[PDB]
């Protein structure tokens, strides 16, 4: 416990005491926290470009954070502040009370039961939502995985926004270097609805291969899903949304519209 100084509010680490390291952090650190001011519960990503990051790479790294601030919307996290602080660079943003999607879909390949259609549609809808908003104000969610999607008690789906420029769900664009672009995010949107669906990534094996995982990536070569279970529609919307060519995906609105079609009738 340092000396506080409430007129940074947020912008210094002496206003927060950190309580537990809530985060899996190969480039990251994240730690539920409380704030000494207002006593609001945070998360508080300790990333390490102090020398991990050249300064190119760290004054776009900065101008993207800002904006992510240029964002509010209630199916995303918020973005409380940043700063630079022991050449660490700290960034303070809402803690999602519940959890992960990633640690349930484990949760529910752990109880051998399957996620019924429809409560997938119930989550993947406020998903398609925040992400139009991003991709309405040209904001690209870099980085969705289902280690990227947390849940709160009530049952909002909060969308955690990462960015950059294995990664859980690569593109083919990626793997020739094509470049990222607005409908990259459209194919991990796609492979995150099968994820739900099938409990496991679409391109996965015991093999754990490099080579043979893109090579079908690229043939989109992937286990279908039970016809029992889940719907036409929803088995064609992912087969839409991972379309190796890019341009024969949907745009971000039609995905949101089928999601909300399907909503009311699954309800
Ligand atoms: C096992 N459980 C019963 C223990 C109780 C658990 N309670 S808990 O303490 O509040 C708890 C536990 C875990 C998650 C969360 N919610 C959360 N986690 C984040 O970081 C996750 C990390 C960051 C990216 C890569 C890997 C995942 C967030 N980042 C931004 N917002 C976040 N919100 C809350």
């Amino acid at each position: 416990q340092k000396a506080l100084r409430p007129d940074m509010g947020y912008n210094t680490l002496a206003n927060f005491r950190i309580e537990k390291k809530i985060g899996r952090g190969q480039f990251s650190e994240v730690y539920r926290a409380a704030c000494l001011l207002d006593g609001v519960p945070v998360a508080l990503k300790k990333v390490q470009i102090f020398d991990l990051m050249d300064a190119k790479a760290r004054a776009d790294c900065i101008k993207e954070i800002d904006l992510l601030k240029q964002l509010n919307h209630p199916n995303v996290i918020k973005y409380y502040a940043s700063f630079i602080e022991d050449n660490e660079l700290n960034i303070v943003l809402e803690l999602a009370d519940a959890g992960d999607l990633s640690r349930m879909i484990k949760h529910f390949k752990k109880q051998k039961r399957l996620i019924p259609e429809r409560t997938v549609w119930k989550y993947f809808v406020q998903l398609c939502s925040a992400l139009e908003h991003m991709h309405s104000r040209r904001v690209m969610h870099r980085d969705i995985k289902p280690a990227n999607v947390f849940i709160t008690a009530t049952g909002v789906v909060k969308l955690g926004d990462l960015g950059l420029g294995t990664p859980y769900y690569m593109s083919p664009e990626r793997i020739h270097e094509n470049g990222y672009n607005f409908k990259s995010d459209i194919w991990s949107l796609g492979c995150l609805l099968y994820e739900m669906a099938a409990l496991q990534s679409p391109f996965y094996g015991d093999k754990m291969n490099l080579y043979s995982l893109c090579k079908k990536i690229e043939q989109c070569d992937y286990p279908p899903l039970p016809s029992d279970h889940y719907s036409e529609e929803l088995r064609q919307l992912v087969n839409m949304c991972i379309n190796p060519d890019p341009e024969k995906r949907p745009d971000v609105t039609y995905v949101y519209d089928v999601a909300k079609r399907m909503h009311a009738c699954t309800a």
